[PDB]
C-alpha cells in the first residue's frame, strides 16, 4: 500500500499518495476541484480533481458515480479520460472520498495561446479536435449539453479535450454557447445540439466577440433569431409553454443573414461550415461526423483517426438506489480501474 500524506488545498484536506508531489490549485471543476500534480511513477504532469462532498446526498452521490462511469469508458486523445482513480480509504466502510487523475492541460479555449489573432489554419485545427471529440462521445450516446470554451481544456500546443460532457438534477453558467433547445428547455432534442455550441465559439475564434451576447434568455434568442432568421411554424411544435410560443409567433419577421456579410473575410468555406451547424432545425444541422468530411478541415481528416467508442450502459441513469448502493457501486469503480499504457499510440 502506498504511503499517503495530508496537505491544505483550496481551504480544505487533500489527502494523496506520495506518487503525486508539488500539488498546486488549478481551479474548480464540475463537482470538485483540481490541482496540477507531478506523477513520479513517469515523469508526468498530472491534473487531480477532489470531488466535493461525492456521499453528502443522494444527488452528489449519483453524480460521483455517473462522473466515474463516464469518465472509466472516454478513451480518446481530445476527450478527457483517467490515468488513476485513488481514494485514501482502505475498505468501503472508511470510504468518502475520491480523486481522479488524467493528463495536466494548461488552461482552457478562452486563454488558447496566439499571437495577436489566430491564423485560420489554427482555428481549424482547434475546431476540428472538439468535433472528433463530439464524434467520440456522440458515437456512446453520450451529449455534452453545456459545450463553450470554458468546458474545453487545451495544452500549451493547442492540444484539446472535451471535459465535464454528460446532470439531472439541480454558481451562475454562461448561456451564450448554449443551443437554442437546451438554454429554452424546448421538449425533444439530439445530439445535435452540441454542433450549435461548436458554431458558437467557431464564430468567436473568427471574429474575436461573442456570437450571441445575450444579457438574459429572451435578448440571447432575440440576437439569434437576427442572424439565423425567424424560424416556421413546426419549431412551435417543440415548445411546450404556449407564453413563449405566443411571444416568438408574435415577434416581427426577420430574414435570414448571409454569414458571409457577417464573417468579413474569413475562409469560404468556415463561413459555408458555419451555415451548416447555426441551424434552429436541429434535424437539418450537421453532425459531427458530418462536420469532419468538410472541406474547412481537408488538411488535418484521418479516417483511420476519429474513431467512435465502444458501447456505453447508461442502464443507471433510469434507476433511484440508496446512498449506500451509490457509493459501494462507486467504490467497486475504484478498485476496478485498471490504467491505460503510458504510451498508447503508434505511427500510423
Ligand atoms: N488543468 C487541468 N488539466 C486537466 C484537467 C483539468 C480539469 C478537470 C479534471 C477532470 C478530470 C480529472 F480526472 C482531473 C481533472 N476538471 C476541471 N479541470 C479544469 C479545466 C480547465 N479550467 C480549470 C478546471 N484541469
Ligand atoms: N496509483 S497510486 O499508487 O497513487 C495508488 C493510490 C491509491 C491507492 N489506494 C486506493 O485507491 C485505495 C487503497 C489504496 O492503497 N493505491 C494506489
Ligand atoms: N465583430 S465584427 O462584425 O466587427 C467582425 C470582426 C472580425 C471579423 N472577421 C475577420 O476580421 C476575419 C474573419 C472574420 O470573421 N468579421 C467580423
Ligand atoms: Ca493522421
Ligand atoms: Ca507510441
Ligand atoms: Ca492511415
Amino acid at each position: 500500500r502506498p504511503t499517503f500524506y495530508r496537505q491544505e488545498l483550496n481551504k480544505t484536506i487533500w489527502e494523496v499518495p506520495e506518487r503525486y508531489q508539488n500539488l498546486s490549485p488549478v481551479g474548480s471543476g464540475a463537482y470538485g476541484s483540481v490541482c496540477a500534480a507531478f506523477d513520479t511513477k513517469t515523469g508526468h504532469r498530472v491534473a487531480v480533481k477532489k470531488l466535493s462532498r461525492p456521499f453528502q446526498s443522494i444527488i452528489h452521490a449519483k453524480r460521483t458515480y455517473r462522473e466515474l462511469r463516464l469518465l472509466k469508458h472516454m478513451k480518446h486523445e481530445n476527450v478527457i479520460g483517467l490515468l488513476d482513480v485513488f481514494t485514501p480509504a482502505r475498505s468501503l466502510e472508511e470510504f468518502n472520498d475520491v480523486y481522479l487523475v488524467t493528463h495536466l492541460m494548461g488552461a482552457d479555449l478562452n486563454n488558447i495561446v496566439k499571437c495577436q489573432k489566430l491564423t485560420d489554419d489554427h482555428v481549424q485545427f482547434l475546431i476540428y479536435q472538439i468535433l472528433r471529440g463530439l464524434k467520440y462521445i456522440h458515437s456512446a450516446d453520450i451529449i455534452h449539453r453545456d459545450l463553450k470554451p470554458s468546458n474545453l481544456a487545451v495544452n500549451e500546443d493547442s492540444e484539446l479535450k472535451i471535459l465535464d460532457f454528460g446532470a439531472r438534477h439541480t454558481y451562475v453558467a454562461t448561456r451564450w454557447y448554449r443551443a437554442p433547445e437546451i438554454m429554452l428547455n424546448w421538449m425533444h432534442y439530439n445530439q445535435t445540439v452540441d454542433i450549435w455550441s461548436v458554431g458558437c465559439i467557431m464564430a468567436e475564434l473568427l471574429t474575436g466577440r461573442t456570437l450571441f451576447p445575450g444579457t438574459d434568455h429572451i435578448d440571447q434568442l432575440k440576437l439569434i433569431l437576427r442572424l439565423v432568421g425567424t424560424p416556421g411554424a413546426e419549431l412551435l411544435k417543440k415548445i411546450s409553454s404556449e407564453s413563449a410560443r405566443n411571444y416568438i409567433q408574435s415577434l416581427a419577421q426577420m430574414p435570414k443573414m448571409n454569414f458571409a456579410n457577417v464573417f468579413i473575410g474569413a475562409n469560404p468555406l468556415a463561413v459555408d461550415l458555419l451555415e451548416k451547424m447555426l441551424v434552429l432545425d436541429s434535424d437539418k444541422r450537421i453532425t459531427a461526423a458530418q462536420a469532419l468530411a468538410h472541406a474547412y478541415f481537408a488538411q488535418y481528416h484521418d479516417p483511420d483517426d476519429e474513431p467512435v467508442a465502444d458501447p456505453y450502459d447508461q442502464s443507471f441513469e433510469s434507476r433511484d438506489l440508496l446512498i449506500d448502493e451509490w457509493k459501494s457501486l462507486t467504490y467497486d469503480e475504484v478498485i476496478s480501474f485498471v490504467p491505460p499504457p503510458l504510451d498508447q499510440e503508434e505511427m500510423e
